[PDB]
């Protein structure tokens, strides 16, 4: 598999985008990890280049 972006390049943030958070993006890594963000993660975050994209 290929690499994801890093959190600041992916536009990670401090509170959710409506219904979308670190858990309702697409491929957040349960229970407490990601692939775009260096883990452990804030579930309230979200990013603009979330894992599970192309
Ligand atoms: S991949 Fe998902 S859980 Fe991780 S920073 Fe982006 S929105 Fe958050």
């Amino acid at each position: 598999v290929t690499k994801k972006a890093s959190h600041k390049d992916a536009g990670y943030q401090e509170s959710p985008n409506g219904a979308k958070r670190c858990g309702t993006c697409r491929q957040f890594r349960p229970p407490s990890s990601c692939i775009t963000v260096e883990s452990p993660i804030s579930e309230n975050g979200w990013c603009r280049l979330y894992a599970g994209k192309a």
